[PDB]
Formats: C-alpha cells, structure tokens, sequence
C-alpha cells in the first residue's frame, strides 16, 4: 500500500570500545625531481 | 717477419690532476622485509 512511517535503527553501545595498533614501520623513498 | 722486440708505451703527466665532484643526494628506500 503505501510507504513506511517511521525509520528505526538498532543501537547498541559496548562495555568499552577501542583499537590495538601494530606499528608496520615507516616508508621512505626517493624519486626524481 | 718476426714478432715485436719490445713494447713502447706513451706515458705523461700533466701539471695537475684531480677530480670534479657534484653531490646529487642520498638514496633511500624501504622494501619488503
């Protein structure tokens, strides 16, 4: 019939939320110019 | 005939000598590994 009336969304929140970060190492090179 | 008797070679030096140098950069790159 017709279109919906409202939009829900499921939100949720974690005990705690972060990032572990693994350093790979930095890129260096030289080029011309 | 027969093969040579000795071996005559031009040798000279010159009032100086020496060497020009222009620098053009360090190089550097990262690779795998």
């Amino acid at each position: 019939g017709q279109q919906p009336t409202r939009q829900v969304t499921p939100v949720s929140a974690p005990a705690a939320m972060g990032t572990q970060i693994t350093y790979r190492g930095p890129q260096v090179v030289t080029q011309y110019g």
